[PDB]
């Protein structure tokens, strides 16, 4: 209930919320149904549009009037946005040449410089180039402030998931949007775009940007405006806030625009219908400008130009339907369009099998535009699990595509030709960053980050502690003239133990063989330089990584290669290797094939065997640093140490084979010499964070191995390709990826084939970032180069998207 006989006499657009049955004056009380009966009459005022004319100039103030052209409005702080231009002879904004702003140039009794937040809906990357002609404002702000050439999005690319990991820096499956449509098991509640379910508080995890700033001490305007209150009255609305003395002005400002979503789903990204709305928009960024110039403001405030997602061509006839795949399609719900989530319809039927939907879609098609996952085997970049109101199936759809249930949910539910939500590494859903201001630096161009990252910056601007969340913070650093955060390295918990030879062949009794009893010093003072490290720095490159828990590991020199073995995991955590642009590749020798050899360093106890390997009928072994590239024949036998061996299933070893026997050279043919670091993920409860011992659901057969879900590699080489990897004088340039460890290859419809044909386009698919492997493993990487930690922490976030040019 709300008794709506109040009035909003004097209280129009008031920042806190009063509560019912109270009648509201604020820009929620109509989506709340709850507004006093002349908000519209005094709040939405319209008379006489939104600019000044000529012949308003010195005007009787007229209450009655959208935005005034008296001699008091400036004062009153409700002049409209081209006042000064239309009866005081001052140019636009834009038309003003940009002077860097070196300095905050405020009015007296700012306390800081307050920051705007722009909004926009649906707005693609490729918009800044393409819609530069006409849009001179945002143009303007590009140019002269810091920009970056796109910004990545979240997955998926919709806009409440998006919106909603701007305000907090999480990932929605930590934040809890997970969607735009959502059903909550445990609350038995379901999340809508329409309807009231929505607003209820407990969807919305984390700490959003307003609420960090409100419990520390600064006060923000509110962010969610009604879709009714136009975008003129947003901006006058933003405009007479910061009129407000200084102790009731707020420091922090959103405003958002529908468009051009709204557009694009009706006409596609780049219909001739789209002109207009950017052009819209252009409009509304130059009423802020001069609004703010009006105030004084325009050298005072940071102005963040941010979108959500992009978007993509995508129409009716482009849906691919369940019903052509599942005979049972009617014991499933489906969430539809650019994702897919699957559940059962109801709870009460055990004859739900989600591993016979999975292989139901599975491959089906040549040309097949969706792909099945258990949400678990997600790429790990897509951080897509964690969370109860992400469905246990999913279905990845290809750009420019829709899934559906039935043909009978698209023709009665072609209407629209833009979509978005797809993969966030695809090139339409890319979206823009722009800043301008002070805090900012001038005419900068800075490299695609992803949305994550901005939450910390944005309390950086605001000099806020920012909550616990997914960004880096210093990895944006290089955006900002100051407020920088000047991070520390974590500190190690765990050092490694140095292990020296302790132990005899004969205490060992691991069913292992090898051919190996074929026999100087000259030769031998040599091997054993090698075992204390003495090809240590041409193989690790830029430091041990760090351990950052508290285990029990071991440092392993060898001639070719180095490790960090875990005593606790029974093989490395980290194995670290380079190999040059001349390094040639050799095959494993026939008596050498099926080779293990005991490690005398390391204790029988804390040594994995042959026996639980051929015992165990679905599980064989790899090796982390590969045999194939071994320095000489006698450095070889260093590769089939028993502390190299790790667990992988024959389908698995298809992919590790190939990447080890042919790609590593490649790259390192094609980068001047790489660097690559390799080993083991746990991730067996999802949350994209290392598993503890407890956690492992499953051994090699008959022993205390743990199978790993994931196998990882970070190759690092030469910004500067001219250089090679291990004289690098600059910057580094990096590549990843996290690997599932899976006995089959379903995920690759081309598996059949050699694995020249799928393998490197399965590990293009599950590219990641360094600070994934951070997380998944509790380890610390580049600890010491030559580079700032605020570039390492820049370069530990890029993510390698194998995309074209945007
Ligand atoms: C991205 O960044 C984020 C943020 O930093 C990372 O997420 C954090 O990770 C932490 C480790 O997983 C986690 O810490 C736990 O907190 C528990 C208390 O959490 C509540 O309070 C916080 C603080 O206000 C709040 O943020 C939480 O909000 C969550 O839950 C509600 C809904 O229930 C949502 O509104 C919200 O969206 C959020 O949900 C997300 O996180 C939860 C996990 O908390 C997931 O389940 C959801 O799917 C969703 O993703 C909470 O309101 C605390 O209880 C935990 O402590 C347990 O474990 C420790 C081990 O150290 C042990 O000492 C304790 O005894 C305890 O164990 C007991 O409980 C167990 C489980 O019930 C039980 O099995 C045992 O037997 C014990 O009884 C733990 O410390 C932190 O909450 C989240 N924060 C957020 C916002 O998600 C995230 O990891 C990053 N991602 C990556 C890849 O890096
Ligand atoms: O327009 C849509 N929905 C309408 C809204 O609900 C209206 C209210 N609103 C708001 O006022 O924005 C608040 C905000 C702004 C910035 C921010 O960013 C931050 F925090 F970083 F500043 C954090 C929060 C959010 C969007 C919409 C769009 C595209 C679609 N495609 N398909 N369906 C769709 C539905
Ligand atoms: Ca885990
Ligand atoms: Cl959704
Ligand atoms: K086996
Ligand atoms: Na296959
Ligand atoms: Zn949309």
């Amino acid at each position: 209930w709300t008794a709506t006989s109040g009035s909003c006499k004097g209280r129009c657009f008031e920042l806190q919320e009063v509560g019912p049955p109270d009648c509201r004056c604020d820009n929620l009380c109509k989506s709340y149904s709850s507004c006093c009966h002349d908000f519209d009459e005094l709040c939405l005022k319209t008379a006489r549009g939104w600019e000044c004319t000529k012949d308003r100039c010195g005007e009787v103030r007229n209450e009655e009037n959208a935005c005034h052209c008296s001699e008091d409005c400036l004062s009153r702080g409700d002049c409209c946005t081209n006042y000064q231009v239309v009866c005081k002879g001052e140019s636009h904004w834009v038309d003003d040449d940009c002077e860097e702003i070196k300095v905050p140039e405020c009015p007296a009794g700012f306390v800081r410089p307050p920051l705007i937040i722009f909004s926009v809906d649906g707005f693609r990357a490729s918009y800044m180039k393409k819609g530069s002609k006409v849009m001179p404002n945002i143009e303007k702000l590009r140019s002269c402030g810091t920009h970056a050439p796109y910004m990545r999005p979240v997955y998926p690319t919709k806009t409440f998931p998006n919106l909603y990991t701007l305000a907090t820096g999480l990932y929605p499956e930590s934040h809890g949007i997970v969607g735009n449509s959502m059903y909550d098991p445990v609350f038995d509640a379901s999340f809508h775009l329409r309807g009231r379910e929505k607003f209820n508080h407990r969807w919305w995890g984390g700490q959003p940007l307003w609420i960090t700033a409100t419990k520390q001490g600064v006060r923000a305007g509110t962010f969610f405006w009604s879709v009714s209150i136009p975008h003129e009255r947003r901006i006058l609305t933003i405009l007479q806030w910061l009129s407000l003395p200084d102790n009731e002005r707020p420091s922090v400002y959103a405003f958002y625009s529908e468009q051009p979503d709204f557009s694009g789903h009706k006409y596609g990204p780049f219909g001739p219908e789209m002109t207009n709305p950017l052009r819209e928009i252009d409009k509304t960024v130059g009423q802020l400008m001069d609004g703010l110039k009006q105030l004084r403001l325009h050298r005072c405030v940071n102005v963040i130009f941010v979108g959500d997602h992009g978007m993509e061509d995508v129409t009716c006839d482009r849906t691919e339907f369940l019903s052509n795949y599942l005979t049972n399609v009617d014991d499933i719900t489906l969430v539809p369009g650019t994702l897919g989530r699957i559940r059962a319809k109801s709870i009460n039927n055990s004859k739900y099998d989600p591993k016979t939907i999975i292989a139901a879609l599975t491959c089906k098609k040549p040309d097949q535009h969706f792909k099945p996952y258990m949400k678990q085997h997600l790429p790990k970049r897509l951080h897509y699990a964690n969370n109860r109101r992400i469905e246990d199936i999913h279905l990845l759809v290809d750009r420019r595509w829709h899934v559906a249930r039935k043909p009978l949910d698209v023709y009665k539910k072609c209407f629209f030709q833009g979509d978005h939500g797809f993969d966030n590494k695809v090139n339409s859903m890319q979206t823009v960053f722009v800043g301008y201001g002070p805090t900012f630096k001038y005419r900068t161009k800075v490299p695609p980050f992803e949305n994550i990252e901005l939450y910390n910056v944005m309390c950086d601007l605001l000099g806020l502690k920012p909550a616990p969340n997914n960004g880096t913070h210093g990895s944006l650093n290089h955006l900002l003239r100051t407020n920088t955060f000047r991070p520390t390295m974590p500190d190690e918990v765990s050092r490694p133990n140095y292990p020296g030879i302790m132990y005899l062949q004969s205490e060992f009794d691991l069913g292992c063989t090898c051919d190996d009893k074929v026999e100087n010093k000259l030769e031998e003072l040599n091997k054993r330089l090698h075992t204390k490290g003495s090809t240590k720095e041409r193989h690790l490159l830029y430091g041990r990584p760090a351990v950052l828990y508290r285990t029990s590991y071991d440092i392993l020199y060898h001639t070719d290669f180095e490790s960090g073995y875990s005593e606790i995991f029974l093989m490395p955590l980290w194995t670290s290797y380079t190999i040059s642009k001349q390094a040639e590749v050799s095959s494993i020798p026939e008596h050498l094939t099926n080779c293990v050899r005991p490690d005398v360093r390391v204790s029988p106890g804390f040594s994995q065997n042959c026996l639980a390997y051929k015992n165990d009928k679905q599980m064989s072994y790899g090796f982390l640093f590969p045999p194939y590239l071994s320095s000489s024949p006698e450095a070889k036998y260093d590769a089939f140490l028993v502390t190299n061996m790790v667990p992988m299933y024959p389908a698995f070893k298809r992919v590790w084979a190939y990447f080890q026997r042919v790609l590593v050279k490649k790259y390192a043919s094609e980068r001047n010499g790489v660097n690559v670091i390799s080993g083991p993920i746990f991730d067996y409860n999802y949350d994209g964070l290392r598993d503890t011992e407890d956690e492992i659901k499953q051994y090699v057969e008959g022993s205390s191995i743990p199978v790993p879900t994931h196998y990882y590699s970070i190759i690092t080489s030469c910004l500067d390709f001219t250089q090679p990897a291990d004289k690098c004088d600059g910057p580094l340039s990096v590549s990843s990826f996290i690997l599932p460890h899976r006995p089959d290859n379903d995920e690759s419809c081309n598996s059949s084939e050699d694995e020249s044909k799928w393998v490197e386009e399965l590990m293009k698919m599950h590219t990641a970032r360094v600070r994934d492997i951070e997380h998944l493993t509790g380890l610390d990487f580049y600890r010491k180069t030559s580079r700032s930690y605020s570039e390492i922490l820049t370069l530990k976030t890029y993510l390698h998207t194998y995309e074209s040019e945007i």
